[PDB]
């Protein structure tokens, strides 16, 4: 198969590319910057969709980035970067003469209302109660193709844990130094997935032609944030006793982003499991042990 990966230079994208190649597929990236093995957004809009059997979009301004203040400008970039790139790919697919057989988008579990009691699956309602839930709705809308010529999948992802980027990029050194611990009360649900398993789900979506619709990109786990901190400390052989108060996380990230850190959704990957996909790292300990033992 030949796969076009929008935003594929990134964290998830790099893992997805390695797995796709390993499984016998050719990959072309869409990127803001030109180069080998890739085309630019400007080029896609100009001359259209290159030959491909399947397409994925991962493109997005980084949300968690502590170096940017949560203002309206940054908000506009978070939203615009995702809708525009997604829409551009969608329109390119619709007007391609030999359109691709599959089209897969990654969005987020932010769709589901954070709660200490609720339980969500892929059929659960949401997308309408805060900025990030509204984002996911519009984002998915931007991807939606009419017609059945191209198989459509949306993977709503939890926190993607892996070596060499993402959230672990920010957490790994402090935890290694004994500065880790729970965020807030620690009671909040921690929806997570090992990068290998997000990469795997996406690949399965691309390969298996019975897969359609929404899939929750989360390990079938019930971790809370307190359980995450403790398991991560154990895996590194370190003290992880230092709580981050809510006020401090809000100070650094802002009220709105802080939601992603201080609160959580219990998310079940019901439909994901129903696709026949089988997790390499379903249990949190095993996942963090892989990350910790390889550095
Ligand atoms: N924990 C996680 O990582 C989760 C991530 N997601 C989503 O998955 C997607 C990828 O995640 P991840 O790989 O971690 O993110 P990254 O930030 O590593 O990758 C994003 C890629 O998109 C491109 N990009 C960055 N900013 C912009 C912009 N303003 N406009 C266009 N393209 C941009 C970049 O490619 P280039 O420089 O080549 O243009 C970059 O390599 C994102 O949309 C994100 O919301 C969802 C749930 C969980």
């Amino acid at each position: 198969m030949r796969v076009l990966v929008g935003g594929g230079t990134g964290f998830i994208g790099t893992a997805l590319t390695q797995l796709l190649n390993a499984r016998g597929h050719e990959v072309t990236l869409v990127s803001r910057k030109p180069g080998p093995g890739r085309i630019t957004w400007d080029e896609l809009a100009a001359s259209g969709l290159p030959s491909c059997d399947a397409a994925v979009n991962l493109a997005g301004e980084n949300i968690l980035n502590p170096l940017r203040r949560w203002n309206e400008t940054f908000q506009k970039e978070v939203l615009g970067s995702r809708l525009e790139t997604t829409q551009l790919l969608a329109k390119a697919i619709t007007k391609a003469p030999q359109p691709p057989k599959a089209w897969v988008l990654v969005t987020g579990v932010a769709y589901y209302q954070p709660s200490l009691t609720a339980e969500y699956d892929e059929d659960s309602p949401g997308g309408d109660f805060d900025f990030f839930s509204n984002l996911v709705t519009k984002w998915e809308a931007a991807a939606r193709l009419p017609g059945d010529s191209t198989r459509q999948v949306v993977v709503r992802s939890g926190v993607v844990l892996g070596r060499g980027g993402g959230a672990m990029g920010h957490m790994l050194l402090p935890f290694r130094l004994g500065l880790g611990g729970p965020i807030g009360s620690g009671h909040q649900f921690f929806p997570w997935i090992h990068i290998g398993d997000l990469a795997g789900i996406l690949t399965h979506a691309l390969e298996a032609n019975h897969v359609h619709g929404v899939l929750n990109g989360v390990a079938p786990s019930s971790a809370t944030n307190a359980e995450f901190a403790q398991t991560f400390g154990a895996a590194l052989g370190r003290r992880a006793f230092i709580p981050l108060p809510s006020a401090v996380v809000q100070a650094v990230f802002g009220r709105q982003r802080a939601i992603m850190l201080l609160e959580g959704q219990k998310v079940i990957p019901r439909r994901t499991l129903a696709t026949g996909y089988q997790y390499s790292f379903p249990e949190l300990g095993a996942a963090l042990k892989e990350i910790a033992e390889n550095l």
